[PDB]
RNA sequence: CACA
Protein backbone atom coordinates (compact mmCIF):
# COMPACT_ATOMS: atom_id res chain seq x y z
CA UNK A 1 0.00 0.00 0.00
CA UNK A 2 1.29 3.56 -0.67
CA UNK A 3 0.48 4.94 2.00
CA UNK A 4 3.23 5.62 3.66
CA UNK A 5 5.11 9.11 3.95
CA UNK A 6 8.56 10.05 4.42
CA UNK A 7 8.53 13.87 5.53
CA UNK A 8 11.95 15.22 4.62
CA UNK A 9 14.09 18.51 5.41
CA UNK A 10 12.65 18.88 8.63
CA UNK A 11 14.27 21.24 11.20
CA UNK A 12 17.15 19.70 13.89
CA UNK A 13 14.09 20.30 16.59
CA UNK A 14 11.40 19.19 14.45
CA UNK A 15 9.22 16.80 16.88
CA UNK A 16 6.52 14.79 16.88
CA UNK A 17 4.42 17.05 18.48
CA UNK A 18 5.33 19.37 15.68
CA UNK A 19 4.25 17.02 12.87
CA UNK A 20 1.32 16.12 14.72
CA UNK A 21 -0.07 19.99 14.59
CA UNK A 22 0.97 20.25 10.64
CA UNK A 23 -1.38 17.04 10.13
CA UNK A 24 -4.02 18.52 12.50
CA UNK A 25 -4.20 21.85 10.98
CA UNK A 26 -4.09 20.34 7.11
CA UNK A 27 -6.84 18.14 8.30
CA UNK A 28 -5.07 14.80 7.14
CA UNK A 29 -5.77 11.96 9.32
CA UNK A 30 -2.73 9.43 10.32
CA UNK A 31 -3.16 6.14 11.13
CA UNK A 32 -0.22 5.69 13.18
CA UNK A 33 2.34 7.89 15.19
CA UNK A 34 5.19 10.06 13.60
CA UNK A 35 8.69 8.46 13.71
CA UNK A 36 11.30 11.10 13.71
CA UNK A 37 14.85 10.81 12.88
CA UNK A 38 17.35 13.52 11.87
CA UNK A 39 16.11 15.90 9.78
CA UNK A 40 12.94 13.44 8.37
CA UNK A 41 10.20 11.59 9.88
CA UNK A 42 7.95 8.63 8.84
CA UNK A 43 3.71 8.42 8.94
CA UNK A 44 1.80 6.38 7.51
CA UNK A 45 -1.97 7.68 6.74
CA UNK A 46 -5.01 5.26 6.93
CA UNK A 47 -4.88 4.92 3.62
CA UNK A 48 -3.51 5.60 -0.27
CA UNK A 49 -6.05 8.97 -1.12
CA UNK A 50 -4.93 10.78 2.68
CA UNK A 51 -1.06 10.20 1.49
CA UNK A 52 -1.75 11.48 -2.03
CA UNK A 53 -3.79 14.51 -0.11
CA UNK A 54 -1.08 15.19 2.66
CA UNK A 55 1.57 14.90 -0.52
CA UNK A 56 0.13 17.66 -2.32
CA UNK A 57 -1.15 19.49 0.42
CA UNK A 58 2.17 20.06 2.37
CA UNK A 59 5.03 19.21 -0.07
CA UNK A 60 6.99 22.40 -0.96
CA UNK A 61 4.32 24.67 0.07
CA UNK A 62 4.24 23.50 4.39
CA UNK A 63 6.83 25.45 6.37
CA UNK A 64 7.77 24.10 9.49
CA UNK A 65 10.74 25.84 11.81
CA UNK A 66 11.14 27.50 9.12
CA UNK A 67 12.04 25.07 6.40
CA UNK A 68 9.68 23.93 3.57
CA UNK A 69 8.68 20.21 4.47
CA UNK A 70 8.78 17.63 2.05
CA UNK A 71 6.09 15.31 1.99
CA UNK A 72 6.37 12.22 -0.28
CA UNK A 73 5.85 8.82 -0.52
CA UNK A 74 8.07 6.64 1.84
CA UNK A 75 10.02 4.60 -0.61
CA UNK A 76 12.64 2.43 0.66
CA UNK A 77 15.72 2.93 -2.23
CA UNK A 78 15.94 -0.73 -2.99
CA UNK A 79 12.59 -0.20 -4.68
CA UNK A 80 13.35 3.05 -6.21
CA UNK A 81 13.69 1.50 -10.13
CA UNK A 82 10.87 1.73 -12.66
CA UNK A 83 7.62 3.51 -10.97
CA UNK A 84 7.10 6.99 -10.67
CA UNK A 85 4.09 9.10 -9.33
CA UNK A 86 4.02 12.29 -11.53
CA UNK A 87 1.94 15.02 -10.02
CA UNK A 88 0.53 18.57 -10.62
CA UNK A 89 0.02 17.59 -13.92
CA UNK A 90 -2.95 20.25 -15.97
CA UNK A 91 -6.45 19.67 -15.54
CA UNK A 92 -6.99 18.95 -19.22
CA UNK A 93 -3.92 17.87 -20.05
CA UNK A 94 -4.25 15.34 -23.57
CA UNK A 95 -2.96 11.80 -22.44
CA UNK A 96 -1.16 11.99 -26.15
CA UNK A 97 0.43 15.15 -24.80
CA UNK A 98 1.60 13.35 -21.49
CA UNK A 99 3.01 10.67 -23.28
CA UNK A 100 4.81 12.53 -26.02
CA UNK A 101 6.75 13.34 -22.90
CA UNK A 102 6.44 10.28 -20.91
CA UNK A 103 8.26 8.25 -24.30
CA UNK A 104 11.27 10.84 -24.71
CA UNK A 105 12.89 8.88 -21.94
CA UNK A 106 11.73 5.07 -22.19
CA UNK A 107 8.93 2.62 -23.10
CA UNK A 108 5.94 3.06 -20.97
CA UNK A 109 5.01 -0.61 -19.80
CA UNK A 110 1.39 1.64 -17.95
CA UNK A 111 0.83 5.23 -17.19
CA UNK A 112 -2.52 5.12 -14.79
CA UNK A 113 -4.33 7.70 -13.72
CA UNK A 114 -5.03 8.81 -10.01
CA UNK A 115 -8.37 9.91 -8.39
CA UNK A 116 -6.96 12.98 -7.28
CA UNK A 117 -9.48 15.86 -4.97
CA UNK A 118 -7.18 18.52 -6.68
CA UNK A 119 -7.59 20.07 -10.32
CA UNK A 120 -4.17 18.80 -11.63
CA UNK A 121 -3.95 15.13 -11.99
CA UNK A 122 -1.91 12.18 -10.76
CA UNK A 123 -0.32 9.31 -12.77
CA UNK A 124 1.82 6.59 -12.08
CA UNK A 125 3.83 5.29 -14.84
CA UNK A 126 6.11 2.31 -14.98
CA UNK A 127 9.16 2.40 -17.56
CA UNK A 128 11.10 -0.58 -18.89
CA UNK A 129 14.10 -0.19 -17.20
CA UNK A 130 15.80 1.41 -14.06
CA UNK A 131 17.39 4.10 -16.15
CA UNK A 132 14.57 5.18 -18.58
CA UNK A 133 12.43 6.00 -14.95
CA UNK A 134 15.56 7.90 -13.67
CA UNK A 135 15.93 9.99 -16.74
CA UNK A 136 12.41 10.83 -16.66
CA UNK A 137 12.98 11.88 -13.05
CA UNK A 138 15.23 13.77 -13.46
CA UNK A 139 13.80 15.63 -16.41
CA UNK A 140 10.49 15.67 -15.89
CA UNK A 141 10.32 16.78 -12.25
CA UNK A 142 10.39 20.83 -12.66
CA UNK A 143 9.01 20.49 -16.53
CA UNK A 144 6.62 23.46 -16.70
CA UNK A 145 3.54 23.09 -18.72
CA UNK A 146 0.64 25.08 -19.31
CA UNK A 147 0.67 26.93 -16.42
CA UNK A 148 2.12 24.35 -13.92
CA UNK A 149 5.02 22.58 -13.01
CA UNK A 150 5.59 18.53 -12.55
CA UNK A 151 6.63 17.26 -10.00
CA UNK A 152 7.61 13.53 -10.14
CA UNK A 153 8.83 10.71 -7.68
CA UNK A 154 9.76 7.40 -7.29
CA UNK A 155 6.81 4.99 -5.92
CA UNK A 156 7.70 1.57 -4.33
CA UNK A 157 8.81 -0.88 -7.52
CA UNK A 158 8.10 -4.21 -5.97
CA UNK A 159 8.04 -6.41 -8.65
CA UNK A 160 11.79 -5.54 -10.24
C1' C B 1 13.96 7.42 3.16
C1' A B 2 14.42 4.30 8.81
C1' C B 3 18.91 -0.50 9.62
C1' A B 4 24.57 -0.25 16.86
Amino acid sequence: SMNKLYIGNLSDHAGPADLESVFKDAKIPVAGPFLVKTGYAFVDCPDEGWALKAIEALSGKMELHGKPMEVEHSVPKRQRIRKLQIRNIPPHLQWEVLDSLLVQYGVVESCEQVNTDSETAVVNVTYSSKDQARQALDKLNGFQLENFTLKVAYIPDETA
